[PDB]
């Protein structure tokens, strides 16, 4: 049982490897990954940087270094269904590219040529992060979440992601590319991420203030859901 | 010395496939890599599948699986420049990605966090691409190539590209994505592709009408590169 962990940020990943024994690093294609034991769990925890791209080069290097069974994408995020506050959680039930447009060919929109138009989360492993919830007791909405190369902050960017995906309940800019990386190589994969801001309200400045908000409400239930799985 | 060689489309890397003496097949991750001698030179060429998420993906486990020295990104593009017509050569001098925004951070437009705004092809595979230009009396622009994950087909799409980028010579999907590995991983890399389009109204038909042609102008090019480059 050796669990991949995937977060963006320096802020995102750090509480997590702090609690990594006998840790090892891999600095590798300009990403960095730690290796060890999390409360007597294998885990690969990769620091990808931010973006598709970012994530979709270390999700191939964690997958083909450290050979994981299991991905969980871990981070903060922009909330968008309004029951959510800051510091809430998210779990994907399934992922899209809000930025993808190859409708000129009859594509669904958010739709890659040889993609599904959307990629889905583990069963057993969305099943894992709600137990957690209910464990921990976390306010927490299940459901779509989108992903892109923008930050969203209201006006006419957030309009267009809520007119093409209704449902979408949060944004962000690496787990759609992650699914894609872990689809292509059938590796389970489940978002697990916490409310940073509501990618509207001057989302950049809730985003500083309360980053570490959310890098520790997707800590907690990260630990929690490692623990769940082995 | 190996040339890597990276082209999307099944249409963009067949007729170099075919070429291949001591052809090996190595597919992986919805990717699929062909390794052996073009007239003589070692080469690896990869069919990525479209976008930047999987032009990602297939870089990364092309420097990974067979290390190449360099990077030639082929196939066909959205004419943006003056001088170009389907069939013409274009030559990246930089890319950079039209769809990324974090400029609530106060990163240039189409820079990510953590990369430089745009990535700086290599001077020595330019001036190859060049000399191979002249050598087979080719109209070519060398410029800047943006990506994005969109087939651009006029309105908007268009529209944003000529107002964030009036100095961008050619649309496609991949490009930025796999200068974007490359830089993680030091590697040299030069795009050299065909106009099969010029990203207007009528761009889904020229392309349809029009990618045989770019697929081979782009396949002359590369071969005569490649022995260039040998
Ligand atoms: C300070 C340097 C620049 C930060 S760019 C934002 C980080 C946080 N990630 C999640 C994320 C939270 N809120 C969001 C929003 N409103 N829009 C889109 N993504 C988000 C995506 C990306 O890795
Ligand atoms: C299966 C049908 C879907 C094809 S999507 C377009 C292909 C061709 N590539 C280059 C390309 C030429 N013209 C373009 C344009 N107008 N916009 C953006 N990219 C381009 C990008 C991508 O690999």
């Amino acid at each position: 049982m050796k669990i991949g962990i995937i977060g963006a940020m320096e802020e995102e990943v750090t509480l997590l490897r702090d609690k990594i024994d006998n840790r090892q690093t891999i600095t590798l294609g300009g990403c960095e990954i730690y290796t060890g034991q999390l409360n007597g769990t294998e885990v690969a925890l990769l620091k990808s940087g931010i973006g598709k791209v970012a994530a979709a080069l270390g999700a191939t290097l964690l997958l083909e270094h450290c050979k994981p069974d299991v991905i969980i994408n871990t981070g903060s995020a922009g909330g968008l269904a309004s029951t959510l506050k800051v510091g809430d959680i998210v779990v994907s039930d399934e992922t899209r590219y809000h930025d993808a447009d190859v409708t000129a060919f009859g594509y669904e929109y958010g739709q890659l040529p040889g993609c599904p138009a959307g990629f889905k989360a583990d069963d057993k492993l969305i099943a894992a992060a709600e137990s957690c919830i209910r464990e921990l007791n976390l306010n927490a909405v299940r459901g779509l979440i989108v992903s892109g190369d923008a930050f969203i902050n209201g006006s006419v960017g957030l309009a267009k992601i809520r007119h093409n995906f209704p449902d979408a309940v949060a944004v962000e800019m690496e787990a759609t590319a992650i699914a894609h990386v872990c689809h292509n190589f059938n590796v389970p994969f489940v978002v697990v991420r916490a409310i940073s801001d509501v990618a509207d309200q001057q989302s950049h400045l809730s985003f500083d203030e309360f980053l570490a908000v959310a890098a520790k409400q997707s800590t907690l239930m990260v630990e929690t859901l490692v623990q769940k799985l082995a």
